[PDB]
This record gives structure tokens, sequence and C-alpha cells, in this order.
């Protein structure tokens, strides 16, 4: 089993992209949020990745959820705006493609996403951990392979089949030794 | 006992305001988010409000809290980038006084604000609903008198004393006759 | 895996029961309400079993459970007046083992539940009919394996392995063929 | 219009009682189920007021009822069974009257049902209350004036018009003195 059986809505402006056009492309799958403590770092990060490895047959994959703190409050018309103007904010754009704003959790989550966290149900680097204050878990049902935060990591292979997960507090620059593996 | 007991930041930059100075002035008080349903509506009729009404003695004064749904996760810094150009955006600026953001209920409310809810318990529309969804409830502890929403308002006189409270469902733009009473 | 890691309260009062006592023999465990359709039928029918096939190796285990039309109302003290004098009635009495009431679907199911509905994840004679009427569906999570209404029976071999689950709409006495085969 | 325009079928076996012939009664009417946390204690206290004001003019009315949680799961034939052996159990017989069991909300209400809530649309000691689980409310369809619960009260005069509507949660042998006026 594969990620090219999914397809996802273009945060721009529906006409479903189907992942199977991403056939031998090294894809790097994250779940973002435009207001977290981490958005300027992992978007630049994003773009930085992207901007010198596209070219070797990386794709970065960016999918807004609101889940984790409600950190992707606005809708999918605003979200260019927030990332634009308040946080990163200078003018601010990614290099890469966004998606519509879907869950990743839950019983309404994004199939693509049940699918990763079913075939890699831990991150790498964070085995145990799932989350610090339970007011946070505002998803039904909650299962043990869940996303913990905005910013989790998911690198899929050549071939369609996911490799692995990092955290939330994984960063996506240390990513890249195991993209070249990859991208090799 | 009054407002005049009390003091706030300035959403730009801290140098302590005391509302002893807005003596002789109708207030208009709202607790604010930057992405909720009713952010246009309410900043709107604010910003028209105020222009209008403010010759003849109303001053309003917006109080951006993350409580509810977070919808104020900016930063103090980043919130007039939100309101600007992501929503209402267009260029949107509001023409009244905004504050520091900081919390309206529980254990750390700011004191203006557990006296406001103090001596007006209820609002005056709707003096039984708190929240539907009891997910929604984070702060502790939880009291009877507590903020429900984005975008509760007070009504305070001219000498100070709070004279009513109205729910997150009343129209900003419908308090213009109680205003115009005490204006009077 | 086996049944032997777990344990239950027998329902004439605590002191708990270790299915490794029970170890070589060949299980009939049944989910039981008492004002069910087919209460009597079901009663009767593992009575029978045990009587009979007892001496050679069947042992006939019962777990009342209030899940399903709340069939089993009554608490653990009443459960045997039932059976006695309102169904089956007449003087009834089970010759088998009852438990204490516990759940056998959702976050609170009896971790021998949760096993066997893991370990076969549907009925061998109805493999994909959950409930009719969803007003019904009243525990969360709802698993794909999930216990449809009372009377579903599971059939364990004589080496702690569960063997085959029948639906309620599958006779206790048409399960003797299997026991007898397991009993050789 | 009174509740002598009404009929319904004693427990034991139909032959429709006409309501009728309790003119010049005071009536105590109740829907009932045996498997209830106040079976013991409204049984107990309709037999008491049954036995001691009976004399005098009382006549009290059970109406078994599986709508509220199906706590009144048996039939017509094991009712007297469950009450005298299970709950209240020791020997406990309701001297008073017990009609067939039949639903009081929605669109197959006993129509003496769906009078009394009809001029008596919200219990007198909680005007408010429906349900605190809207998992319980399976009829159809839900009306304002519903029936909450097991074990609410209907008082109606000696003319066959209802007087007043009492709560799950208000007591049976409080309604005294309320039949005592009418009973004057």
């Amino acid at each position: 089993r594969t990620v090219y059986a999914f397809s996802a809505r273009p945060l721009a402006g529906g006409e479903p992209f189907n992942l199977s056009s991403l056939r031998g492309k090294v894809l790097l799958i994250e779940n973002v949020a435009s207001l977290x403590g981490t958005t300027v770092r992992d978007y630049t990060q994003m773009n930085d990745l992207q901007r010198r490895l596209g070219p070797r047959g990386l794709v970065v994959l960016g999918f807004p959820c609101n889940q984790f703190g409600h950190q992707e409050n606005a809708k999918n018309e605003e979200i260019l705006n927030c990332l634009k103007y308040v946080r990163p904010g200078g003018g601010f754009e990614p290099n890469f493609m966004l998606f519509e704003k879907c869950e990743v959790n839950g019983e309404k989550a994004h199939p693509l996403f049940a699918f990763l966290r079913e075939v890699l149900p831990t991150p790498s680097d964070d085995a145990t951990a799932l989350m610090t204050d339970p007011k946070f878990i505002t998803w039904s049902p909650v299962c043990r392979n869940d996303v913990s935060w905005n910013f989790e990591k998911f690198l899929v292979g050549p071939d369609g089949v996911p490799v692995r997960r990092y955290s939330r507090r994984f960063l996506t620059i240390d990513i890249e030794p195991d993209i070249e593996t990859l991208l090799s």
C-alpha cells in the first residue's frame, strides 16, 4: 500500500490533485498551522528543502490543520495572507504545495493521514509522548498512533511507501540526511 | 467601586494606561479576537460607533483574549497585522484603543474583568447560557459569571460604574440606544 | 496469546477467578442479558451443554452486560432472581459460571472482551452486520469488531486460544459439533 | 376536556377500563418502570398513599413504560414478577391499578398521555429540564412537553381535570398535601 491511492484539493482552489502524479518522487508531508511556535522554523526550512532538493526529486506537501490548540483558525482563502503578512510575515510565500484545511486525527481525518498513521504508528524520535495536557485532546476517537501537534513530518519513498515519521520536536532541516538517502 | 481603580497596558507597547483618565466618558468595553465568526461584524460596528459617537463622549476599549477556542493566538506584535491583512483584512484599522492580550476568566483574569463580572454577573440579554460544549472550558476556576465567548460587551457610565453587560450574540450596533441614554 | 491472562469477579461475590484455572478446558463464553428475546433459548441451551459436555472438558462462562437495549439493568445482586423468577423464570438456575456485570464494547470494556474481539473480529456466520438501528449504538469508540447484541458466542480451545465467534443469531445448541471437535 | 374521555387496558389482561368510572375520585397518575433508581421509593410511597388516602377518595394509577433507558423491558405478563421478586422484591405487591405497557412520548403515545402533556406542558417543580444526555431521546417526534423520565407524576381533580404535574425528582410522598387539598 502506497500514498498513490489518495487525493487532496489544492488550497488555491479545488480541482483534486492525485498523489499518483508524484510517482517516483520523494515526498515530505507535514501537517501545518500558521500560528504555531514552530511556524516560522518549519515553513522556512520546508521552502529551503524544496528549493535546493526539488530538482533532484523532492516534493514538499503541506496540509493545514486546526486540531492542535486551533492554530489554523482562518479560512482556506485567508491562510496565504497569514503566512505572508502575520507569521512568518515579511512577504513570506511557501514555495511548495498546500492543500485545503482538513483533519488528521479522529473520525473525520483525511484518509491520507489515517493511512500514514496506520503504517507509521509512532514517530521515530519519540515513540511514546502523546500530549502533556489532556485538555488539548479534542477529537474522537483517540488512537495510539495519533498526531500529537502541528508539524509532524512523514517521509515517503519514490515508490509510494511511507518510510519514517518524525515528531513535532524534530527539525525539518534534520530530515535532510534521510532524504538524501532516498534520493540516492 | 468603579473601573477607575484599574489600569491596562496598550497593545503597542506598555506604559500602563489608567482608566481613571476616562472620567466623564461613556465606555464600551469588549473582549476581542481576530479569528472569530463575528470579528468582521463587531470590529466594523465598534469602528462605526467610535467614529460617530466619539465626539460626544464615547470611548471604545478592546481587550484581546485567547480563552475562547483560541481565536487570538498571535502575539501582541502581530495582532494589527491580523486585522489589516487577514480578517477583516483589506487594510482594516481599529479606530479605538486595544490593550495587550490577557485572560478574562479564571485565577489569572485581569482585575478589570474579574471586577466587571462581579458587578454584572450575567449578560442582560442571555442570563443563562455559558457554553454549549464543555470542551471549550479550559480555564480554572469556572465561575457562574464567567465570560462565555469572544465579543461580550460591557457598558460603563461616565462615573466609571458598569451599567450593563451584553452577550456574544448581542449586536454591537444595537447597544447604540443605551449609549445614547448615557451620553445624554 | 490466550485467555489465560485474564480474570473476572464471580457474580456471587468478589474474589477474582483467574481463567488460567481452566487451562486444558474448552470454553464457551457468552455475553448475556436477562430480558432479551433469546434469553430463554440461550440460557436453557447453555445449561444443557454444560450438563452433558461438562464432564468431557467443557466449561460455559457467562458475562452479563447492559450495553444492548439495556437488557441487564438489574444490579449484580438481583440478576439471579431475574433468571429464577422472571425470565426464564419457573425456578431457573444457571448451572454454570456467571461473573459480575461488565462492558464488552467501548473504552471501558473488560480486557477479556477486548481480546476476544481483537483476535476474532467478525462472527463466523455473519461477517458484516453490526446494528440495524444506529440509536442502539451507545458506547464509544465504535469499532469494526464490536459485539452487536446480547448473546454473542466465543469458543476457546483447550490451549487458551480463541477458535470461532458466532453471532447473536446463531443458536447455542448449534455450536455443539464445533465443541465436539475441540473436545476430541 | 378531562381524562374521562380515555380508556386503558389493565396489566393482567385487557378489557378496557374507562377512566370515566373514576368520577369523584382524586387521581394520582405515574409512569412506571421496574428497574429504575427510584423504583423502590416511588412504589413504596404510592402503596402508602393508596392505603392511607384510598378510603377518602384517592386512586393511584400506574402506567408501565419502556421509553426511558428501557427500564421496563419485560412483557406485561412478567411485570408483577419483577416487582415481587427482584425489585423491590421481598414479596412486594402494588396495591393500586397497573395498566399494560405503552408509550407516553412520540407519535404512538397513549392518548391519555398526549392529553396530559398537552394540558400540563411542564412539571411544576422543574419547568426546564428535559434530558441531560440526548442519547436517551429515542422517540419521535420530540416535543417540548415530553415526559423526561420514569416516574413523573400527574395529579387529577375529582372532576377529571388535570391539576398539576411533578418531575422525575419530586418525591411521591410530597404530593400528599396537594392530594389533601383536592380531597377536601
